[PDB]
């Protein structure tokens, strides 16, 4: 039995009262059936009528707790995101330790299993209807998932302090545990922790593992299989970004430009078909070397999309990504690029921990000029260069329609002042 | 003993975000931290509580030493109007334009409510653990009112020391003169000791008056802002109402912390501004640079 | 026995040839499995080197699947095939059907593997199981039976089983056999036993042509989940529809909230999307609702927690529609044969208010023809004066059918009447806000709207204000009651309570 | 022998979705399409070919009877242009001066004529279900098309030897067939040609041809517009007489207005004369009361709604050149004087020259498509734009 957390209600507010509405005679039996079949196993508790307080209730049953939700303590919400493949440093071992019913285990407290009630009604309305509570976590309350994830780093301390070697990455219900010890050993340390988490009351999987579309291989990350498809644009763009991260130079920018349905434009047809082709390749993502360190690339797949790659070895791409220059206002091409920059340090000071070295292809001479005029302080960690097809800099070199006149004597889809430009450099 | 201070009327508790932190920065941090909780003085928090206050780490002159900096803005905001009241420190008149705090607060307890309000929280990598969460079971270093539960036992042992000496006076915004600083600086050492005992020209003329556009009352809204017009052009200006008066981020950085304390020492309160730098580049230097528990409102 | 369609490539465009990307052991023994059952069954067949085309596999195992399952991408062969017709995208709406004694759900299994494919086209579905150290060419695979995921198998699956039910249908006219996608839904007036022996009756048929059909048993009970709808026997409503309440919205999610409310709106009166869509005007981004924002939520779910119930369609009665304005900009309507008993309900979204009310007639029509077939008597908040004086007047033709007034407390008119006659007895004022009057006294669409108004107000209740803007003249022309707009809301108010006022355009000289 | 049929180089077949239908209209439909399809003009197909042509059916001379009209305009816009130059058909000059011109509907002679298999295709009318219960059932034409342009094209060698007795016999009588209508035109009386109308019928029936709304030309001349003279100078009038004088000069150039607009004088009160100004009025008058085509120009007729049961068209081949300016005076329902309107304009383009004017029409597109079915009696169908959005209007 874990230590049961203090749980408060809202102070100002009172217990949920909702209405019941009566199911057929085959759903109510279902679902009495499986209400006997949990009092038999002692799941849940038959609350008195004197009760006044009700949520309703609809084999699955659904328990709308939107009206408990509504007068509850806030709890910590749990860490959103998805642990990054690339941050995954390489384990000799690995396990999946599925558990069943994880929100299930967790108990709730006195004051606060009074305010859960469940009102299934009674054939041949021998009762308005069955009241019940629950004594266990309930699904979709508020604090149903933030208690668990306290309660089961609460659980897995004796296990994880004694050890350090041993890394364990926890996601929701599922515990995913890492191993450099081997086999043998390895079979002794998940027996202990199935027994110890056993113990405080909580068939296995194979590899290869692939999970929230990402497949994962020893050496390798890849992307689940990707195929192209207004719900139809929503859907392109979508499986672009998740394919952006390993497959370098997924383009998106003429639909993000682009949105009755209209549909796919003349140039949409081209691009969509260019994002294909690059689909069609099997590329994949290796795992971060922690002796080693970590270098950033910069590159333009197309203007409006700049893209960079973080690889540790040449030609092995950790991971690659694409910064939208287009959404938004148009700016200098340098500048550009530090929005770029600054969207790499973020990525790559949560995902490994640490910045990494910057290759990218503006010009140490063009950075000082940024740097010289521009009127923000951004900068960028590590400087290095690196030769690439595409180069950009700055034109200016730093209603007066008379400037027309000085060049004559020496959005994107404008681009007669680009031939002035042309005319003026 | 315990003084109650509270949020103001209708007001929600305090929650921000942890923006991620570098490797060697949550090192230091976790260490320090798990120090603190041998010496008892922070203990871990359940579920059950829903603030969250952002711990940032600073080394100070390369000592080897980061320390855990609670950014304790939101907190301090919902109980600023709550310290003001029952306890005042109005900064002296002869600090302007005149001719170390905080160690002990570990020792003072802290009232329930308070307590519970100040939770501080450590950062995980990649997501590879819930982070560990703590709260403050002592005084705060980083609360403006902190001072105030514990200002009582220093000022009342300062007085005898200032009985002596009358030329210095010293406000306490948060935990941290006429006599000649080397003399000066002979009465501080023994005043550590004494605390070791407590325990086109023509145009351009108008030209450069464009170029520059581009007594304290607590009622007033003192504004100090820091602007670099480019690397070679720095524009310092202060203001009340509007129109009415090397890394870059390092130096902007550096001169918001300089400007910061003047504004604190004529108008005993940290200015209100908004930084020139983009505040995500802003946020991804602003805890190397900032060595002070003084916090801007950004 | 099912006939097979003549089926050919597009003109000009060679068979498609695609290689297989290598997949690792585990995959290729699922893979080579699934293949060896299919051949016995004589869905799928072997094919020698000699033929020049390859297609892609890519298996795929969904969750809570033992076994990874075999998914061929055939869009190649989609790009290259004779273009087919294209299946309904609409599926038979719950109104519309009619109420019958018993109505029984039959699922014929495997439907595409049983229709038969053309032999020009068996040809091109060709594909390479993955070979693993190149040491075999790999097994490769033609299909006999349809493709999954081709252009045109859902077309030559619905023209099959049509032409397999032409000889049922001839014979029992009684019977309705709509067809969704994969299932025949089957209903007759007979009585139950009867009408079992009919639904074996079809059964058998359908298994002489190679249909395979449910067992009695597992024929679907009395109530009906399908699409969304909950078909009950005397009743249609709308599946349970669940609000989140989240408190930070990302704009997917109120794009699912509008549609779950637009979902709910055929059998739930008066939900109002007007205002979260307006909201809508990053996917992840999240938007603060406005005050009015939350408090049509707050109503909107009001209404959702009560249950409601829809009645199917008798072919005797008359439908009616009642258009009720719920709001500035929304109407919401109710079809009903009789009183209190909805057959459904809508909801038109949007500047005159009778103008507004010809187009959700339009509406009104147009679905009522989809669904029953038969324009509905119409019952309208307008009085019938206002309608004529709106039809004679209006520069554009405008009809509504027959409707017969209802007396509401929001009724639709017409708030001030222009003057196109110069009126004696008054005095004529010029607008540049100029003000220039017949007594002399004086004071960029924007400008030409508010110095009407101004002259309104200085002018008293009878004047004659002329213009040289066509927009202030479409303005107040247009006679908006909505007032959405402040300064416009200004000129109507004004224009409101007057005995005569006479606007005009005197052309630039 | 079926004649060769071929679309304009490079040209897709038609897809055109079919509009739903009351359900009396698609019973009708499935009566006569099952009567047909016996018979044998048209035979069931699959989903093989993917051509789709829409059907509509229109009741007939006020009869119990319902009459069939396929959309065959999409059709038309791909192979007519193609068998026009290829087949051809003369336009007689003669037919606008007559006394009096008829019309009969020449059908049913299409039914006998067989159709190129390559073509038979092209041309499929799916009957639309309601409720979307099953899927439409999906017809071709087997035989030659009635109501698609170059069905003329294909009859007129046997309509020439069918026709050339009574022109041989009768030279006053003259005769032009366009999309299965035949019309008669003689300077004979009324009596007179009545008579021979009903000759020219019985002539059709002894030779197997199965084949009345009589137009009058030279009872047509175009209206001219001129202001009213006043009697008494009125300001408001002054006004309206000088904006539709701006009008005017974009219709006709040299009028001039300023002698109204000095008489203005700025400021004067809106209900309240000079010679020099009276005589610019009355020259104006008289002149107020291009004009050649050009064969490959398509003529476009806008119709501009006066109220009070009179509308009001322009045929014109370009902008603001009119080749033709009427006003209808209408006897309802809007939908129904519209239709009525548009027949009668198509029906006296088709007599004064070849084309039938694509139609501007104002109504909102919803109501057009939703009514136009009902009050539709002829077998022909214009182009129409189903709506001008803005009023477009000056002040009249
Ligand atoms: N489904 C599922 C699933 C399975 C394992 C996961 C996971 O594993 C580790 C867990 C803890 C430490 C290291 C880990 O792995 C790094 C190295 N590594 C990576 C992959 C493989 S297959 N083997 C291997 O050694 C971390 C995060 C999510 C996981 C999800
Ligand atoms: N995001 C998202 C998403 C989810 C399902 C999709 C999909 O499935 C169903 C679509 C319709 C009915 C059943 C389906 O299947 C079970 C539902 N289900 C759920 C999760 C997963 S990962 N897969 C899956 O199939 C078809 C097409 C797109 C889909 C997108
Ligand atoms: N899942 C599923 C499912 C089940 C039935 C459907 C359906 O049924 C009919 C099919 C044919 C005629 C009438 C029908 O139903 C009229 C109304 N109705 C409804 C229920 C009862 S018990 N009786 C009754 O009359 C039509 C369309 C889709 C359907 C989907
Ligand atoms: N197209 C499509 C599509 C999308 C979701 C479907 C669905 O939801 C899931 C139910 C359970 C797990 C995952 C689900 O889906 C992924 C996350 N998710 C959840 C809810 C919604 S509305 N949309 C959504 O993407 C169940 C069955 C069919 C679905 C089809």
């Amino acid at each position: 039995p874990i230590e049961t957390v203090p749980v408060k209600l809202k102070p100002g507010m009172d217990g949920p009262k909702v209405k019941q509405w009566p199911l057929t005679e085959e759903k109510i039996k279902a679902l009495v059936e499986i209400c006997t079949e949990m009092e038999k196993e002692g799941k849940i508790s038959k609350i008195g009528p004197e009760n006044p307080y009700n949520t309703p209730v609809f084999w699955r049953k659904l328990v709308d707790f939107r009206e408990l939700n509504k007068r509850t303590q806030d709890f910590w919400e749990v860490q959103l995101g998805i642990p990054h493949p690339a941050g995954l440093k390489k384990k000799k071992s690995v396990t999946v330790l599925d558990v069943g019913d994880a929100y299930f285990s967790v108990p709730l407290d006195e004051d606060f299993r009074k305010y859960t009630a469940f009102t299934i009604p009674s054939i041949n309305n021998e009762t308005p209807g069955i009241r019940y509570q629950y004594n266990v976590l309930p699904q979709g309350w508020k604090g149903s998932p933030a208690i668990f994830q306290s309660s089961m780093t609460k659980i897995l301390e004796p296990f994880k302090k004694q050890n350090p070697d041993i890394v364990i990455y926890q996601y929701m219900d599922d515990l995913y545990v890492g191993s450099d010890l081997e086999i043998g050993q390895h079979r002794t340390k998940i027996e202990e922790l199935r027994q110890h988490l056993l113990r405080w009351g909580l068939h296995q999987k194979e590899p290869p593992f692939l999970w929230m579309g990402y497949e994962l291989h020893p050496d390798k990350w890849t992307v689940q299989p990707i195929v192209l498809p207004v719900n139809d644009i929503q859907k392109l763009v979508g499986k672009l970004n998740w394919a952006s991260q390993i497959y370098p130079g997924i383009k998106v920018r003429q639909l993000c430009k682009l949105l009755e349905v209209i549909p796919l434009t003349e140039e949409a047809e081209l691009e969509l078909a260019e994002n294909r082709e690059i689909l069609k390749e099997p590329v994949h993502g290796v795992y971060y070397d922690p002796s080693k360190d970590l270098i950033a690339e910069i590159q333009k797949q197309g203007q409006g999309q700049w893209t960079y790659q973080i690889y540790q070895e040449p030609f092995k791409n950790l991971k690659t990504g694409k910064y939208a220059r287009m959404r938004g206002a148009h700016t200098n091409d340098v500048k550009q690029l530090t929005e770029a920059v600054q969207k790499i340090t973020t990525e790559s000071i949560v995902i490994w921990g640490k910045t990494p070295k910057f290759k990218l292809p503006i010009q140490k001479e063009t950075w000082e000029t940024w740097w010289t005029e521009y009127w923000q302080a951004t900068w960028i960690p590590e400087w290095e260069f690196v030769n690439t097809p595409p180069l950009v800099k700055l034109w200016y070199q730093l209603l007066q329609a008379i400037y027309l006149a000085l060049q004559d004597s020496g959005k994107s889809e404008s681009e007669l002042v680009n031939q002035i430009i042309e005319q003026l450099i």
